[PDB]
């Protein structure tokens, strides 16, 4: 609650990452539990790589640990490795830099959870439930008492969204411009949509915080990039840096693999095994979420705008079907229930054409094919792909291409509403392919449009006078 | 799209056929699927009849072919009966009809396939989502460059519905005025309505279609029924030509009752080994097809509307009452509840309830009881709208009966809305019986009324300038 | 369908009854069950007492009538019992009691019925069909043939409200104006509001039905009340019949602490066995009833309102969930979900993966420990908006406290919500501790109240010219 001794765009985050995590205990259980789910993937992968034999557990009454190795030779069986003993070195010095960041993190965190109990007074048992609105109404009301800020200027309710949102507008209005290679047309397919989590993390790690980038302070813009001069040597010295980042990403490219892979691997081949259909259900797509955005808009509006959103648009991609794949749904489940009904008729006349070695089988097979077709096979109603359910999907989100209100029925209205709409499968194979597909989009497709990115931040970049260096966009 | 290349309706009537199985493609392969139907179900009786060896298979490791007889036995075990080869020869010359008739439609429809693609412009691609609104506009507007019949008029396509509803328009005024017998009287039952698809096929065999019907063109009235005389031996002929046709129906009885039988066994066995409330459910009724149906509408519009209000329809059938029982549930439920719980609370107490000769029978029945009741009571707060019942249902179907809206509740309206509604498995056991009763009806309770239909066509058939001979009413 | 034969309101509430129990032999048989469950619990619950040899049950084949003794020594043994007898006495005389009424009941009841089919020409068969409005309808145009009552006014269509619901209003404006004390403060627990089915009996027969009560004839106020003087030995008065009354309470606590006990224990237990968390369900509360009711409200109204919005309600109750349980939730789904990734992954390659000492059992406890989990986890993509739906339950009840609407979210709103929408299970509580704790309240809560009781109903009472004294609010 001091007197307005920090960078302000930080403290203002961390309010307000401690409101979303809702409160100080939940967050620090939050970041342990993210600590112990790297270091669990590590260690497990590690140890079923290195120290079970799975001979004997296969073929060669066996208890479980008769399979593991005792840890006298585990460790010298995992240091007689040298690409898994250097993954593992690399793997815990990225571990160590995340512990030590977690421990600060905490210990500039208990001052935000002062702030609250001493100047705001919301306990952590009413955070939950404090709100927003309130809590924005009871730091706008304690900026009076106890200095904050500069106290050249009060605070306005739009300065704290400036400070919590600086780059994300910038992500906003340079997505929104087309800057930003995001379109890519792929052989054998449209125009693909690549925007992926790494490759956003690379484009604010380039422009935003870094040792060289375009901000100085994480409140003002370098002194060069606010003159029109000398525009050339700033995009040549931009070019070179994200040269140089895109070669550390391409050189990185095999562990951050390894862990997408691994990662991934884990993360649904449970929900496979119980649920295979939990992956064709449709996800909000990162790009989408930036397209989709308002520009100072946190992450909880933005949220609750795509989920109050969430069913009208699955509504939406269901509602058109191939009525080819209908007449083959419909006839092979005549043939294949044909089939079974004298078949079925049989097994209970007489009870010996059951089991019949090949029968069982088949009728069950058959049984999953009138299954599948039956699924297949529409019910009634449905069939709208309305100018309504659009209306009600825009009615949530607000934006829609504009070639898309005449004609909501069409393929092309699919075929780029389907880029909003994500089916999931595709991000976890988006997501698997982006540390082999961001440096070369980073050293190849951004890299040409620097000059573009220069003549951008110089153009629309505005000083307000509490804030410093924002978006112009944003105001 | 040749002008004036031929009479408009057996064009227009391609053109919308077309555009409902959408596209020439999906259509061929439709009416593929439906001759493949046909000839497997015939196939697949005659082989099971006549080449497989049920004793084996039954009882006298086997394998599936060791039932089946070598076709050079099948081959003399099918043609040494006389009865199976007639059966197969006429079913096979029926085969024929059909397949020549597929072959003659699939020529005449590459010619409306070029209609569309080269003068309405729509390509197969874009018609599943082209829309009837959209061609049937459009060939309006096509009527001025690629010109159609030799002196018209822009088609109003008012008259373009007429082309396609013409004999359609017929029946519904034939059903809406009470001629066409429908209504019966049972003993042990109200008054049956029997309506099916080979009575409407016979009655529109009868009137329109044939080598001595009531038209001559498809378009035109023949020249004597226009006439106010000689309308007693035009009913005399009449007559005679029903009697004739509803002969030929009893002596094709044998044959269409045979195909009624394997068709749904298939078709339905399957589906009552699945799931056997799904034949409980309830059908819009063929009779409520013809009755429910608006001026001048289009089959899919007739469709929209009845799926439309299909749950409503679900909802009142399942809605009413019964009141009286509540009461009977409700305290059969406290009293076996009651004796159930003693006997609960003595076996938790000391296990020893065993050995009484009727106890844990006595506990499984009372919790049957107690479920049953449960069951019958009526779930509290459970909203009713019998008022908004035959309500909703009437605002998606817009006709109904003057006496339903005042007594919605009543034994009345349920059995005679229960008609229009009908459930599938009435359904599939008034389609079995058609076969049987269709004869009887036509020749009994139809030839009657040969003098009332011939003052029908008299009287209601007007001649509209550009499109023929269409009924009264449908103006 | 006489004239004037008795009160209006002992004329015209059984009318509404007679409509409410849909018909004259439903009401009857409803109430011969009300008396067959009395009898069936007092049976038993002196069968189970004295005739049943437990001994010889439990331990020392059975059949089950070798538990019971012979009725020639069941007599004797239950003779024996003085405290039994006198129960059983006191039991007889209440039951004795309440069949005298019944049979006075539907002598009384039969010329109502004769009053509908004669005069109203309403059949029990279209009863429960009737619908309300129409017997208003009926009622009050019979008004002019068969003469009603005095016929002094036409009918009002107000003053068979008034007649029906004279007392209710009474108990309506009571409450409203916060005399009759509800609100209790406990040690431990926040305000309590303890109205019971006990406790509105209770005054009701203080105010209303008595011996000595406030009014004399059923539709006019007793003389005194009326005057200004005399208020305090009226209040006196009021107070020492009061007094009596809870004495009277006081001193039958013990049997209907048993009644309570013994009608309740039966029914509640065996359905909490059956599903315990029916007991979790709410439900609207003897107050909540009286608190949300309009004044003139006959008893379906109000349900039909109550029950109309009781789903919005109970998605309100749902609502708030611990965010940090999700956390647990979350991540114990991982690392449980990654263990069985492995282990199915295994099982899955080899297949002797399975028959290992923990096996069979670590898959099973594993997939548990996931589906648990996942069911804790919070639905993503989950709308809730508390604050805005108490709109649509308001939209239903149509009363709220005025501090609700802004802080539909806050643990005020919930816990003062929380007693109109009680669970079951306190109002099973509440009706057990009513026999204990009625007469303490009687006594001491309300005896100071009567001073204010007299003042309300002197000064809240007006005289309308053809109903009589009805409550000064329900104008």
């Amino acid at each position: 609650p001091w007197h307005h001794i920090e960078n302000l765009d930080l403290f203002f985050s961390r309010v307000y990452n401690l409101h979303q995590k809702n409160g100080f205990t939940c967050m620090l259980i939050g970041e342990i539990f993210e600590l112990m789910q790297f270091l669990f993937v590590v260690a497990f992968t590690t140890f079923l790589v290195s120290c079970v034999d799975y001979d004997i557990l296969f073929a060669n009454k066996v208890t479980l640990p008769d399979a593991f190795l005792p840890a006298q030779v585990c460790s010298a069986r995992i240091q007689e490795n040298g690409s898994l003993i250097t993954i593992l070195v690399i793997a815990g010095v990225f571990w160590i830099h995340r512990l030590i960041k977690f421990i600060y993190n905490i210990c500039c965190y208990w001052e935000i959870h002062s702030f609250y109990l001493h100047a705001l007074r919301i306990p952590m048992s009413a955070l939950p439930y404090c709100t927003w609105q309130e809590v924005q109404a009871r730091i706008v009301q304690t900026q009076k008492e106890h200095q904050i800020c500069i106290h050249k200027r009060e605070l306005t309710e739009l300065d704290i969204y400036h400070r919590i949102l600086r780059f994300q507008n910038y992500m906003v209005a340079l997505v929104n411009k087309s800057l930003l290679p995001l379109r890519f047309r792929l052989p054998g397919l449209g125009e693909a949509v690549f925007f992926t989590r790494g490759l956003k993390y690379n484009f604010e790690l380039i422009l935003f915080w870094g040792p060289g980038s375009l901000f100085l302070n994480e409140w003002s813009l370098k002194a060069e990039y606010k003159r029109g001069g000398q525009r050339l040597e700033l995009a040549q010295r931009l070019s070179n840096r994200i040269l140089w980042i895109g070669i550390a990403n391409f050189l990185l490219c095999p562990l951050i693999l390894i862990w997408q892979i691994l990662y991934a691997f884990f993360s649904y081949a449970e929900v496979l095994k119980r649920e295979p259909g939990a992956l064709g259900a449709r996800c909000w797509s990162l790009y989408g979420r930036c397209y989709l955005r308002h520009f100072n808009e946190l992450e909880h509006e933005l949220q609750s705008r795509l989920n109050r959103g969430y069913k009208p648009a699955s509504k939406y991609m269901n509602c058109f079907l191939s009525p080819l794949l209908t007449l083959l749904a419909k006839n092979g489940a005549f043939f294949a229930g044909s089939i079974l009904a004298v078949l079925i008729a049989l097994t209970i006349y007489d009870e010996d054409v059951l089991a019949v070695e090949h029968v069982l089988t088949t009728v069950t097979l058959l049984g999953v094919t009138v299954t599948v077709c039956r699924s297949f096979i529409p019910d009634q109603h449905m069939v709208f792909c309305p100018e309504q359910l659009l209306r009600v999907i825009l009615a949530h989100i607000h934006y829609m291409p504009d070639h898309w209100q005449g004609n909501a029925h069409r393929s092309q209205t699919r075929d780029e509403f389907a880029q909003l709409f994500q089916y999931k499968a595709v991000f976890i194979l988006e997501e698997l392919l982006s540390p082999i597909v961001t440096p070369l989009i980073l050293i190849f497709c951004l890299r040409p449009r620097a000059l573009e990115i220069i003549d951008f931040f110089r153009n629309f970049t505005v000083e307000v006078v509490g804030v410093g260096d924002t978006c112009s966009f944003a105001q």
